[PDB]
């Protein structure tokens, strides 16, 4: 335990690779004050008049040409934070070469075959170089390949600058991250802030400033202040900050910080620690690499001692111990890890699931729960049939124009309901309408009212109030019903038929909208929530979405699999259960969310796991369900694309996301989906386990093996008269070994240990390598007694023979035993594996075999064979072979093999 | 030269792999005379008592066991056509042991390499020996995959048997050529019938006639006659034809007579006369093969007469001539048709697109027209939508019932419709229903009248005659309408309400199905067709099924690949267009298949190509109508999986069908697709035209070259004073050249070629053979002459240093030639081949290099090579493989590569 040097010999992978980005515009409102000098800065920036951010900064409203652009970024930096920046090449090549166990074998080499055997110095050093150049050059090509994905899925911004040839402007989309401090872009709905702003004009923009401050409505933007005095720094009305949204209206604006000097970074506190969290994946690696570090130092000065004390050539005994114990170093994690993950999450990229970070890919095949939503995963989100009907019940052909209206001049997002009403009406009637009024106002959609309204005028006399949204969110501020073309006081009576007639409308998938008017006289203020009084309902429309084709057999499979799939809806509980009976999901019983408001954490956690189903929750509902769902053990995904659905993805254990959504929701994800869909995700979890399978795998026959040849060299050197095998050959068979191994990442995996959600057990290795290690040392054992008694052996003046035979023999069982331990049924009759194995198999097996005889072997301190050793070697090898297929039986009865 | 008959040098491929069934079931109902013998059988058999058909075979209704059933149909033969049946392999071996040429070569090497050496002429048998059986091994191995597929979507039959060998029946399914006579069967709806029957016991049976006497109606089948006198073979009332399928009801019969015993053999005369038609397959096949034996005869003759008045041995000139002209040999096409059609067939049976014979390929990628149907192909099947309403619009809850009772008592195929309303009602009301009434008799479905009625009685008083079926079909026979809870006289105006409102619940997507009672009083006949008068209307049920979601992406790779698609309907004219329009088709005009029928072909040949719908079509519509768009030279594919849709399938060009249809539609198609879908067929249609396109370069890249060596030959010989390699060389040399082309059939095809609905000419290949042949002969002959100057060469007594440099030279520049004549775009840098390729012609290139430095070499006749020649030989392939690149542009722009 503690042991500060530890910690020090084991390397770590960069903190980009395997942990989850830090920053995703909000992350945690800590009360961190900061000192007053960003917020003076701030106050400052917000009060200047037009004309002085012209000379502040080198801005011009016809772009930026391609040299200012880059002078200024040189001058002030990159839009990225500090730890997202990848480190200089040689630098990698260094720290890769400065390894503990490399440079003492490096050293104790130097001092020991100096004198009489320079040239064993030279290939040792040779050896060490060639073995960090593999590692290097590995880690490298994988980390290279792995930051392609990354950039693939990255936010965008448009930016003005130059494109063609000269001040041609060109409104290009350039990624987030090549930004440079004075230039101007322009905001649109559901557009991300990329960095502070300062807005020049504006179309009655509203941003969601919830995820600094948590007022949740939105608060209006303006070009020109319109507060008497601001008194804060997130409150200026001038500015914008990262991490908000754009909810409604158009505008321009110009940068003025940019990196780690803007609000959220060095005034949340973000770059300043909040870095130590291990996520599992980093504990399991740091648990693995201390089980192998503390068997190494168990196993090797006890084999120092020994061969210390028989012989009398100390420094000898200490680099063949360095030697033997060198196939345990810890520094060969990095090279599993990334030369595995990387190619699957390009097999993964081929398939459209394009992951952001490596680590998800763990975290993406040990999941047991979905949380998904209802449109677009199960239904088409097109929908088919629509009826504008009337309060009596009959075609009106006024409620669609008054709601044509309200869906055109509107700037929100668009629904599956503004695209059908642009597309129900006749072309003549839109040109007569759109010449017909002007706009004037709009009160956009917030939640707790469910309900978004539009101010428009016709002529300079009077203004209309259409407006629209949930039944309910109408029928409790309407007062008056235009019934039989006339307008009626609404009675009590008429509340209770519209609750019944349109309840009949549900339960059969069809989802109601209701629309009200108003006329208001000639007004010269800006309207608010409160303006949205006794209006009179004129209708309601009535619209169906059918189910998507590829639903239930995605299902079917989903449940096959293991993973279990529960609905997080906020729409109307009579509809979404409909929907859910269509697909053949067992609906059951219903949760509403009014319900959940009033329970504690202890029946939350019990009650939510035989649910399936839950309707009207709003964003709070969701991410606490979510929360309180990763209980007992299991790991929880949420799958959404909403404009408020930020915490959610970062409070579930993966954030599965859709490309071609709202930019929060793909910042704060982690497997973006190419195409919205259930099947793809199916086959795409197949995979995220299959790989995952393999670094076990790759884990486990490096480190068996290598234990049982360290425990043969403890047990049989101490009888022996000399070393069994020269270092320089135990050197390169681990670097045949190595390049053996390189075609594992391609292999393949039975259809048995993925078909279950999968849990990594690191403490399964330290068990895993004490069964399967003494295996060879039996037999090492054996044909080291063959080599001295059958063949003449054991004269300290000759012994080459005996090194030479015993490299073969453990190359030949050390590569030989892969194919046996891959699997847990017989081999090539039921379970083969890949072809690429195979050929790297019979390379390395060739070149080991043929390399005594060589006119190279006398320089390597060996030499030749005589032709009567191949069959016992044959018989040795092919026993060993068989000896561990009868074997396998046992150590699956204990604790199980996956 | 003609002499078609003359030329018996042409192998041909079994009728079974190249040529569509002739047997559909009913094929053409020509008039040919009836064979009196079966006629009187016919009427014989269906006359005798139960008691004698127990007799008259070995049937027991407890099932047959496993050595009566051999016995038998060892006794009487197989339920196959005498067309369908395999050859033995030895007769397969030995007619490619007997091919003339090889005859020819084997008797002249022993004419004239015995009396000097006998081991010439043993190696020369033993060169053509393993030509043949190569040859052999690859056709034998290629048409048993090839038969897999056809087996896989045969049609099946419930016998009933014996499945444990001690009692125990079963009802095992069993295809339908291991049918023995004196089995029983049970027939069920939409079944065709196997073979010849007897009916035993009836259950209200009725079978579709249509295809042996032309009657378009059903015809009631019975267990014992009824009629008075049957005076015809087809009319007996009791037993059963094979190509007639069940409408309606079950029943249970006995078969009499399998195979070619029975009727629609020789009563139809299929398998006498009617066998002389060549698919336009066998007409290119048979074209090529014509062009190589013309040349082939142009060119050895004057070969023969050159080497024969130069030198002497009259003998060894012929033995050359045709040593040199065997690799243009017609026997060759075989083995490259059937080893590279069945790989494409094996690839497309692992997309679910199992095709039945080898010949649908050839059609299936060089379509332009494709012909389907709106429903299953467009629509999702299943409605999520209906509403039961009353004729004033109200849900009246007793149109329902009435519904439920024809769905519940009803023998037919089920429809969307029956499915819903057998769901659409509450248990309870369910059992009440099937508890209260009774069934009693059930008239059946039939076109031009397009209705269902079922007669239902609940106590022994009266009846009920509840009907189904379109609204147009159902209001020109109701005289009075459920209105009101009271029973009121229909009238003039409330069939111009019903006609509006329901054209108005169109234009939707909605369907509108009517629904019809009539009070019956207690009756004891047999009802008809007739007794549907004056009923009383009581509702209609309007439903909605949605487009399915994977439409749109078909359609718009359909259109990229050049494949039009066509719509042929039978539905509405008002719906069927607002489905293609929610798909994005377009659709313009509508065409109604009421004026097709006053038209005349050249009208509807010139109408039929601008108008993409075409609605309320029958049967004889379709099929004249996919007969007339064949007019210009287009290919029109038919997809369509009904009950009435045998003769289209056959008259298109293509028989695009769907597994799990009515076993009819399947035993007339060419490919069973395993899953409905618009994406399946187009992923198909591209691994289609690919396998094609390996299949003319496999043809084009092998005749060239053997052309341009013999020109090469022809040329150089004159001068030469001996022989420029001997004939076995020139052997080894071809016997190489076609182990390194099997690899061909698993090449990388370009997309450039497979864009566009290719289409074959096979006179193509004389001139893509005329204008890259001789290319190859300027090298050879500098090769010649750079052997003879620079080597010091062409001595009379020592020679086989010519022939081993032109042997090698030769095998290298065939084998080299693949990789540049095999795109059109620069090798190697933007189209490379595959590996498999690569590698066996890197394998061939070694073994070739390597043979004349053997010790096998003296044996052969051929010695060592200096080491020399090898930078000359460089040069000259380096220079001849770098020319045609260059060359190759002159080709493509006079008439085409592809
Ligand atoms: N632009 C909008 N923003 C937010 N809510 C909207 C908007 N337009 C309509 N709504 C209504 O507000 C409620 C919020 O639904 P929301 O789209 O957030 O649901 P969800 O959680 O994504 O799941 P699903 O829509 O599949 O049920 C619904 O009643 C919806 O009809
Ligand atoms: N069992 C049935 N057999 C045939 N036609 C039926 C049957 N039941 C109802 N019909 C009606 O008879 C007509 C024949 O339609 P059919 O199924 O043959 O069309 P189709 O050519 O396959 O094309 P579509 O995709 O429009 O259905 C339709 O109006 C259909 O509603
Ligand atoms: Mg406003
Ligand atoms: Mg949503
Ligand atoms: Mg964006
Ligand atoms: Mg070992
Ligand atoms: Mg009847
Ligand atoms: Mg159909
Ligand atoms: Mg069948
Ligand atoms: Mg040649």
């Amino acid at each position: 335990m503690f042991k500060e040097i530890f910690t020090r010999l084991i390397r770590h992978l960069p903190s980009r690779l395997v942990h989850r980005d830090p920053l995703p515009g909000a992350q945690q409102t800590v009360n961190t004050v900061v000192p007053p000098s960003l917020s003076a800065h701030c106050l400052k920036m917000a009060v200047m008049p037009e004309e002085e951010l012209w000379k502040t900064f080198d801005t011009h409203p016809e772009g930026l040409n391609q040299a200012e652009v880059e002078s200024a970024r040189e001058q002030h930096g990159e839009n990225k934070l500090p730890a997202q920046q990848p480190s200089p090449w040689w630098v990698h090549l260094w720290v890769c070469y400065r390894n503990p166990f490399n440079i003492l074998l490096t050293i104790l080499g130097a001092i020991s075959y100096a004198t009489e055997d320079l040239f064993a110095a030279g290939v040792i050093a040779l050896m060490v170089a060639i073995s960090t150049l593999l590692n290097f050059i590995q880690e490298a090509r994988s980390t290279k390949a792995a930051d392609a994905l990354k950039a693939m899925v990255s936010n965008t911004a448009t930016v003005l600058r130059v494109i063609n040839d000269k001040g041609e402007n060109g409104w290009l989309e350039i990624p987030i991250d090549q930004l440079v401090p004075g230039d101007i872009i322009k905001l649109a709905a559901g557009d991300m802030i990329p960095a502070d702003l300062r807005i020049l004009q504006a179309r009655d923009l509203f941003v969601a400033q919830a995820s600094l401050t948590g007022e949740s409505l939105p608060v209006e933007k303006a070009a020109t202040t319109r507060q008497p005095e601001h008194s804060n720094p997130l409150e200026c009305d001038t500015l914008c900050f990262m991490g908000t949204t754009v909810v409604s209206g158009t505008a321009q604006a110009m940068v003025i910080a940019t990196g780690a000097n803007t609000w959220f970074g060095q005034l949340a506190g973000r770059v300043s620690e909040q870095e130590s969290e291990p996520n599992a994946f980093q504990q399991g690696i740091s648990r693995v690499s201390m089980l192998l570090i503390r068997f190494m130092l168990v196993m090797a000065p006890v084999v120092l001692l020994i061969n210390g004390y028989t012989k009398g050539d100390w420094w000898e005994a200490a680099l063949f111990a360095l030697s033997v114990a060198v196939g345990l170093t810890p520094e060969m994690l990095p090279m599993i890890v990334t030369s595995t993950l990387a190619r699957g999450a390009v097999k993964l990229s081929k398939q459209k699931v394009i992951v952001k970070h490596l680590d998800a890919i763990q975290n993406f095949g040990a999941m047991d729960i979905l949380c998904t939503d209802k449109t677009g995963t199960l239904t088409q989100d097109k929908i088919v049939l629509e009826n504008h009907t009337d309060i009596s019940g009959k075609t009106s052909e006024r409620v669609l124009h008054s709601a044509w209206l309200n869906s055109h001049y509107q700037t929100g997002l668009k629904n599956l309901l503004d695209t059908a009403v642009l597309e129900g009406t006749d072309e003549e009637s839109a040109r007569s309408l759109a010449s017909r009024w002007q706009k004037i106002d709009e009160i956009p959609f917030d939640f707790e009212r469910r309900r978004m309204s539009v101010v428009v005028a016709e002529n300079t006399e009077h203004h209309q109030l259409v407006c629209k949204g949930a039944l309910q969110e109408i029928l409790n501020v309407c007062s008056q019903v235009r019934h039989n073309g006339e307008i009626v006081p609404l009675d009590d009576i008429m509340l209770r038929k519209i609750k019944r007639v349109t309840d009949t409308l549900n339960r059969q998938g069809l989802r109601v909208v209701a629309v009200a008017t108003k006329y208001l006289p000639a007004r010269e203020g800006d309207y608010q929530r409160a303006d949205e009084s006794d209006l009179i309902l004129e209708g309601y429309i009535a619209f169906l979405d059918p189910p998507k084709e590829t639903t239930a057999p995605a299902l079917k499979a989903l449940k096959a699999s293991g993973i279990t799939v529960k609905i997080l809806t906020g729409d109307s509980e009579l509809v979404a259960a409909k929907v859910c009976h269509e697909v053949g999901l067992d609906a059951g019983e219903v949760v509403i969310g009014s319900d959940i408001e009033t329970l504690s954490d202890d029946e939350l956690a019990n009650l939510a796991q035989r649910t399936t189903l839950f309707a009207r929750l709003t964003p709070m509902h969701k991410e606490r369900i979510v929360t309180l769902l990763k209980r007992e053990g299991h790991v929880v995904g949420f799958m959404g694309d909403g404009i408020n659905d930020a915490p959610a993805l970062r409070a579930a254990d993966i954030g599965i996301s859709v490309d071609g959504a709202v930019d929060i929701a793909r910042e704060a994800a982690d497997i973006i989906l190419l195409e919205k869909s259930l099947m793809v995700l199916e086959e795409g979890v197949i995979e995220g386990r299959r790989t995952f399978a393999n670094m076990l795998k790759y884990i486990k026959m490096t480190a068996s093996s290598n234990f049982g040849n360290v425990f043969s060299v403890l047990v049989a050197s101490a009888f022996l008269p000399f070393l069994p095998m020269l270092p320089l050959h135990l050197l390169i068979q681990n670097l045949l070994y190595d390049v053996s191994q390189v075609a594992i990442p391609f292999d393949n995996v039975d259809d048995e240990q993925i078909q279950k959600p999968q849990r990594w057990n690191p403490a399964d290795l330290g068990r895993f390598m004490i069964f399967f290690g003494p295996i060879s040392s039996i037999f090492d054992i054996l044909t080291f007694c063959l080599m001295w008694w059958v063949f003449h052996a054991n004269t300290p003046e000759t012994q080459t023979l005996f090194q030479s035979g015993w490299f073969v023999v453990g190359l030949l069982s050390q590569t030989l035993i892969v194919h046996m331990i891959r699997t847990r049924r017989v081999p090539f009759i039921q379970s083969c594996a890949s072809w690429p194995l195979m050929i790297m198999t019979v390379i390395v097996m060739i070149v080991g075999i043929a390399l005594p005889f060589s006119p190279l072997a006398s320089y390597l301190q060996l030499q030749a064979l005589p032709l009567s050793y191949f069959p016992w070697l044959v018989a040795i090898l092919a026993g060993y072979m068989t000896l561990t297929q009868l074997v396998k039986g046992f150590y699956s009865r204990r604790y199980g093999w996956q």
